[PDB]
């Protein structure tokens, strides 16, 4: 394809498409990067749509699994000194967090997700090859179009992060007082994620500001100095931003996530077909990654959907915004 990957990963079933009595509609070929829906209503057994992407994940694809298909090239993007970054799209409930971070000493647990493979990749990488390095994190949330700081020990209320331009080079925004926590050793990012996760949890109770209604967008920040005898050294700053979005199925608060889903998919759109004037200023989510979208790099999309009858609607209307966003077209024979 292009430096716009999209790609699908689907769920097994839940319990409560089980006790509702759901039937698996979703059909995933690996091989040929397909993913085919029974589409059929009443009495309509044979009319299945099917779609084709960069990858298709089945509902038995391991955590590790989607690493090191997904990831990897783009975190030695990163390490190059780019700016990259990966989404998780769909249906609340579909696997969106359990895929971007998931749920012992050096190595990893099975049900991580790619915020603790990522940290944990980039102090192995730039430790074995003697790189001099810092890593700095920040986690913030969107609802309802403003912005919170997850990781402020402090400023700790219901106060939103004011946005602004900046004289330099444009694409840039700066957050002002957005809490950047450095990053000592690999192990530390769980203890982040928790303070993170206990804020996030606040907001939910007092302002309903739900993680399922909201955008979170984790970004860790790499400098590097690298030197070699008769090389030269090198100064390069890695970012990648990692988000899971606000799922994608009060009046004007589902009008600000119906519609900065729809603007990210237009920027997504414009990317590849190369269309002049990419709408990034149309939301605060597409403003703030403008910097990572912007200037050539490698960007993902995962598309999480749910392999059940039950959820038939959610799921179409995900493979048709992934298929939006970078349209392939089905190979022949079938
Ligand atoms: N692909 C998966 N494999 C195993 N469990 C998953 C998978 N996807 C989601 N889950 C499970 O579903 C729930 C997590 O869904 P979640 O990640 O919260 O979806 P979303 O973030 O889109 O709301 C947990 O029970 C989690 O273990
Ligand atoms: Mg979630």
């Amino acid at each position: 394809g292009k430096n716009i990957q999209v790609v699908v990963r689907c769920r097994p079933f839940n319990l409560a498409e089980r006790k509702a009595s759901a039937h698996s509609i979703v059909e995933c070929d690996p091989v040929r990067k397909e993913v085919s829906v029974r589409t059929g209503g009443l009495a309509d057994k044979s009319s299945r749509k099917t779609y084709t992407f960069d990858m298709v994940f089945g509902a038995s694809t391991k955590q590790i699994d989607v690493y090191r298909s997904v990831v990897c090239p783009i975190l030695d993007e990163v390490i190059m000194g780019y700016n990259c970054t990966i989404f998780a799209y769909g249906q609340t409930g579909t696997g969106k967090t359990f895929t971007m971070e998931g749920e012992y000493t050096w190595e990893e647990d099975p049900l991580a997700g790619i915020i603790p493979r990522t940290l944990h990749q980039i102090f192995e990488k730039l430790t074995d090859n003697g790189t001099e390095f810092s890593v700095k994190v920040s986690l913030l949330e969107i609802y309802n179009e403003e912005l919170f700081d997850l990781l402020n020990p402090s400023s700790d209320v219901s106060e939103r992060l004011q946005m602004f331009d900046d004289p330099r080079n444009k694409r840039g925004v700066i957050i002002k007082g957005l809490e950047e926590i450095t990053v000592h050793n690999k192990d530390e990012v769980y203890q982040i994620l928790e303070k993170g996760a206990a804020k996030r949890t606040t907001a939910a109770t007092l302002m309903n500001a739900f993680s399922s209604r909201s955008h979170s967008v984790f970004s860790v920040t790499i400098h590097m100095k690298e030197t070699t005898i008769d090389g030269e050294e090198l100064v390069k700053i890695g970012k990648l931003n990692l988000v899971d979005l606000a799922g994608s199925e009060r009046a004007r608060e589902a009008g600000n996530i119906n519609q900065s889903l729809l603007t990210l998919g237009r920027v997504i759109t414009a990317l590849v077909e190369r269309t002049p004037h990419v709408p990034y200023r149309e939301s605060k989510l597409t403003r703030i990654l403008q910097d990572s979208l912007g200037g050539r790099t490698r960007t993902s999309i995962i598309a999480t959907i749910s392999p059940a009858s039950l959820n038939l609607e959610e799921t179409l209307s995900t493979l048709e915004y992934a298929h939006r966003a970078k349209n392939i077209l089905n190979k022949p024979e079938v």
